[PDB]
DNA sequence: TTGACTCTCTTAAGAGAGTCA
DNA sequence: TTGACTCTCTTAAGAGAGTCA
């Protein structure tokens, strides 16, 4: 809600049941060969969720509270950032999983950045294969690779050059 | 159906086409801080296109020829692999430009993929940055670099571990 | 047979809002 | 007030198909 220490009390009892969310382990690339491991807070699979939670999608879930007889509502993974600009550069912040798992909603696998940013983690080489992000990913991109190509650049006669 | 001299015969009055398109000279990053030149073959922004070609969408046109009293129509960037196959583990096949260059049709900066091997290479370092595409990159991806995170992970409490 | 328009759809990273009990 | 559902939308890489003269 409007005031700072409203958006404090919202972030601060989000957390708290997010906190009591199944804590999974799981082990992942990092690049240049070296694996690491993750501590991913899990959201059930199924109601109930937890206080404030529910489910508007497949892999979508919202956060909402009553606040002054009024109903605030969120996307589930944006309360950590609701004291952050909601945009850059004129885009849109979105949030961003750093453990590339959805149902996750510990705050320390996500970051706040344009969806073009959160997209293209999806094949960074990982923190230990040469991950450039300032804010530095968590794990290599489940993505990352030599790809499937099926066919390459071709041409049959002699009008193109590269 | 078509037989394969008439796929052949697409493919040439399509190249044919199209490389009477202006060719737009670009200097390009390669990564690893060198620079390289591409040449485009690229589309007008208005009609007329070029015999065959009409617009279908802001940046999506199509290709059309009518043999034996039928019409055929194709993404206008699909052409060059109408002999290929069109589907990879259970995935589509999808027209990736090498050289980000929408408007560009020149099947010597393209290739034929997933959507999402498609996508990737926006974020690639490029072949002279360390790309492991098999199917190389001609150039470091658009959107390569560090980002523009607004905000990083963090808690307000104790509740949660990496 | 052809040109120049029209419309909606796919994917996988993300969103907002309404209906009931 | 809180829970458990329902629906459609955004983006930027990509698509198929209809109408008219
Ligand atoms: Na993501
Ligand atoms: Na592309
Ligand atoms: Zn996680
Ligand atoms: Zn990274
Ligand atoms: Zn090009
Ligand atoms: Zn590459």
């Amino acid at each position: 809600a409007l005031t700072n220490a409203q958006i404090l009390a919202v972030i601060d009892s989000w957390e708290e049941t997010v906190g009591q969310f199944p804590v999974i382990t799981h082990h992942v690339p990092l690049g240049g060969g070296l694996q690491g491991t993750l501590h991913c807070y899990e959201i059930p699979l199924a109601a109930p969720y937890g206080v404030g939670f529910a489910k508007n999608g497949p892999t979508r879930w919202q956060y909402k509270r009553t606040i002054n007889q009024v109903v605030h509502r969120w996307g589930s993974h944006t309360v950590p950032f609701l004291l952050e600009p909601d945009n850059i550069n004129g885009k849109t912040c979105t949030a961003s999983h750093l453990c590339h798992n959805t149902r996750c909603h510990n705050p320390l696998h996500l970051c706040w950045e344009s969806l073009d940013d959160n997209k293209g983690r999806n094949w960074c080489p990982g923190p230990n294969g040469g991950c450039v992000h300032a804010v530095v990913c968590l794990r290599q991109g489940p993505l990352y690779g030599p790809g499937a190509t099926v066919a390459g650049p071709q041409q049959r006669g002699s009008h193109f050059v590269v």
